[PDB]
C-alpha cells in the first residue's frame, strides 16, 4: 500500500504503551466526504491499495463502511472479517466486495435506499498501521427510488455524525470536472472544521474535464484556499472497472497524466502523494499524545526507582522505562517519506 | 434561430392587440436554473442562435439578465438585429460581440470584478424579424463556498434570487443539469420542485452529454428512469471551452450535437438537441396562448359592443372599429386552430 510508512513508528509507540501499562491512543478516523459520485470509495480504497469498495456510476455506497485497518504481528497474508458475519475470514478481496454490497443490500433494500447502520469491516495485514477509514454515502438533492422526501437532510446527519468527531481527519473530496466553489465537501468541512485544522481536499477525476480547461488554479490554492493541502488525484473511469484494471495500471497512468498535463505540480499531486500528506497529518497527531506518554513514564519511573536496598523485575522495567523515554524522542525526530 | 415558428401566430396576435388596443396574452417568461457551470447561458442563448452572453469557465453571470425578445415589424425594419439597454438609455448595438461585452461590463460596474454577485437585472432588449415577443432570463448559479469579494451567505442570495424568478407563475423553468453529475444530485430540479411540485413548468434539460466518463451514458436519465419529469427531459451538446476559444460557429455546434446525438444515442436522437428543446417551449407557448384566447375573445366583444353603442344602438371612428373588431375575431378562430409542425 501507499500508506505503508507509519508501521515502523506505531510499532515503537506501541512498546511504549506496552512498557508504561497504558492503552495505545488512537489514530483519528479518516472520513471521505462529498457529493454523490464524487470519487469518495475510489479515493478511500486507494489508501489501501487493495480493492475492496464497491464503486461504480449512480448511488453506490449506501451505508457508512467502518474499514478498521489492524495490524498483524509475527504472532493468506492478508483476511478480512465481518462484525456481521462474526468468525468468518475472507481471503478474497473481490468476495469482500461482494459482500459489502450484499449487507448494503439487506438493510439498505435493492431500490436506491440509504440506512445509517454501519457495516464494521477489519481488514489484518502485516503491511498496514492500525487505522479506521469510514466510507460514506454522497450527498445528494432529488429522492430517487425508495428514498424519502428527507433523503439529503438524512445523508447530511449522517456524514455530520462522523466528521463532527474532532478526532478525525476529513476528505473533502471535490470533481474537477465541477467548479470548486460549488464543493459540497468543503462546504460541510467548514461547518465542524471552520479554521482548516483536519481537513484535506482531494480534487478528482482531472481527466474529465473539459478541453480548454484544467485545475491549476484549484490546485495551487487560488480559487478556495485550504490550509492543510489541495491533492489532485486519477482513479480508474467506469470503462476501467469494467475492463478490471489493475491498481498498478491506475497509478502508472495517473502518474503519466500529471506529468503531461500538470508538469510543475506533478510532484505535489497523485494518491502516492495524498497518502503521504496524511501519513504527515496523523503523524502530528501522535506527537501530540507525546506529552500524556511522557508524564506518564516519569512517574512510574520514579516510582520503581524508590523500590530500592524482585530487585531484577525492578531494575530491568526501570531500563525498560529508559528505552520508552528515547523511543519518544525518535519518534519527535521521525521524517517520513 | 431554432425559436422562429410561432412569428406568424404572433403576428396574428399584434394584429388583434393593435385592433383592442393592449398586449393581452403574455408569454411565460423563460428562465435558466442550476449550479453554476451547469451550461445555462450557453441553453438560453441558444434559443436565440446568436452569441449575446458571456459564457466561460469559474463564475461567469454574475447580475440576473432580463432577455426581451422584441419582434419588430416590416414597417419598423432595418443588418437586420438589434439591442438596446436600459441603463445605456438609446444607444443601439449592432454587433452582438459588443452586447456580450456590455453585459460584461454592465456587471462588473454593479458586482465588482472580483466575483461579487448582485441581484440587480441588467435589462436588455433585441429588436429582430426572426424573434418571438418572448423575455428570457439568465441567472447565476448556485453555490457553496464563498469566493473573491463574495459575503459568507452568497449561497442563500443567489438561491432566493432564483426563487424570486421562477417563483412567478407565468413562468418556464428550464431546470438545468451537466450529464457528468448524477442526476439525483441536480439542484435545478429541487429548487424548480419547490415552486412547481405538480411539475406543470418544469423543462429538465441535459447539459454536457460530450463529457460523461467512458463506460457511462445518460440512457437512463434521458428515458426518464433516474428522475421522471413530466414535461421532458432533453439532453443537449454546447460549445466547450476549447470551442469558445477557438471561435466555433453556432451552425458547427449543432451539426455537432446532431452528429453527437446519433452516433451515442441513436435510438433517442429525434427526441433531444437544441432544436427539440425549441420545439418543446413551442408547444408549451402555443398551450398559453391557446388558454388565453377565450380573454382575448371577451375583450375583443366588451370593445365591439362598446363602439355598436357609440354607432346610435364619433360615428366614422366607431364603424372603423367595428370592422376591425371582426377582423379580430376571425383572426381568434385561425390562430386556435393552428397547429404546428
Ligand atoms: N474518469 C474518472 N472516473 C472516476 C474517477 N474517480 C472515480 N471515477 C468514477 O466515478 C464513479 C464513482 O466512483 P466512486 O468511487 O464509486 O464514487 P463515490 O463518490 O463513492 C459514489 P457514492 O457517492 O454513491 O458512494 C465510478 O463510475 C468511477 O469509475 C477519476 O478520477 N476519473
Ligand atoms: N463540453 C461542453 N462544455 C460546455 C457545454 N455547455 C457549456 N459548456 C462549457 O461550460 C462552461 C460554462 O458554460 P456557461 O454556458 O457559461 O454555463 P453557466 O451555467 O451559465 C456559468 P454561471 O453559472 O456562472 O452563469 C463553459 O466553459 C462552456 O464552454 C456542453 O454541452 N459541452
Ligand atoms: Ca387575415
Ligand atoms: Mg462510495
Ligand atoms: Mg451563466
Amino acid at each position: 500500500g501507499p500508506m505503508e510508512a507509519l508501521i515502523p513508528v506505531i510499532n515503537k509507540l506501541q512498546d511504549v504503551f506496552n512498557t508504561v501499562g497504558a492503552d495505545i491512543i488512537q489514530l483519528p478516523q479518516i472520513v471521505v466526504v462529498g457529493t454523490q459520485s464524487s470519487g469518495k470509495s475510489s479515493v478511500l480504497e486507494s489508501l489501501v491499495g487493495r480493492d475492496l469498495l464497491p464503486r461504480g456510476t449512480g448511488i453506490v455506497t449506501r451505508r457508512p463502511l467502518i474499514l478498521q485497518l489492524v495490524h498483524v504481528s509475527q504472532e493468506a497474508e492478508e483476511w478480512g472479517k465481518f462484525l456481521h458475519t462474526k468468525n468468518k475470514l475472507y481471503t478474497d478481496f473481490d468476495e469482500i466486495r461482494q459482500e459489502i454490497e450484499n449487507e448494503t443490500e439487506r438493510i439498505s433494500g435493492n431500490n436506491k435506499g440509504v440506512s445509517p447502520e454501519p457495516i464494521h469491516l477489519k481488514i489484518f495485514s502485516p503491511n498496514v498501521v492500525n487505522l479506521t477509514l469510514v466510507d460514506l454515502p454522497g450527498m445528494t438533492k432529488v429522492p430517487v427510488g425508495d428514498q424519502p422526501k428527507d433523503i439529503e437532510l438524512q445523508i447530511r446527519e449522517l456524514i455530520l455524525r462522523f466528521i463532527s468527531n474532532p478526532n478525525s481527519i476529513i476528505l473533502a473530496v471535490t470533481a474537477a470536472n465541477t467548479d470548486m466553489a460549488t464543493s459540497e465537501a468543503l462546504k460541510i468541512s467548514r461547518e465542524v472544521d471552520p479554521d482548516g485544522r483536519r481537513t484535506l481536499a482531494v480534487i478528482t477525476k482531472l481527466d474529465l474535464m473539459d478541453a480548454g480547461t484544467d485545475a491549476m488554479d484549484v490546485l495551487m490554492g487560488r480559487v478556495i484556499p485550504v490550509k492543510l493541502g489541495i491533492i489532485g488525484v486519477v482513479n480508474r473511469s467506469q470503462l476501467d472497472i469494467n475492463n478490471k484494471k489493475s491498481v498498478t495500471d491506475s497509478i502508472r497512468d495517473e502518474y503519466a497524466f500529471l506529468q503531461k498535463k500538470y508538469p510543475s505540480l506533478a510532484n505535489r499531486n497523485g494518491t502516492k502523494y495524498l497518502a503521504r500528506t496524511l501519513n504527515r497529518l496523523l503523524m502530528h497527531h501522535i506527537r501530540d499524545c507525546l506529552p500524556e506518554l511522557k508524564t506518564r513514564i516519569n512517574v512510574l519511573a520514579a516510582q520503581y526507582q524508590s523500590l530500592l536496598n524482585r530487585r531484577k523485575e525492578a531494575a530491568d522495567m526501570l531500563k525498560a522505562l529508559q528505552g520508552a523515554s528515547q523511543i519518544i524522542a525518535e519518534i519527535r525526530e521521525t521524517h517520513l517519506w
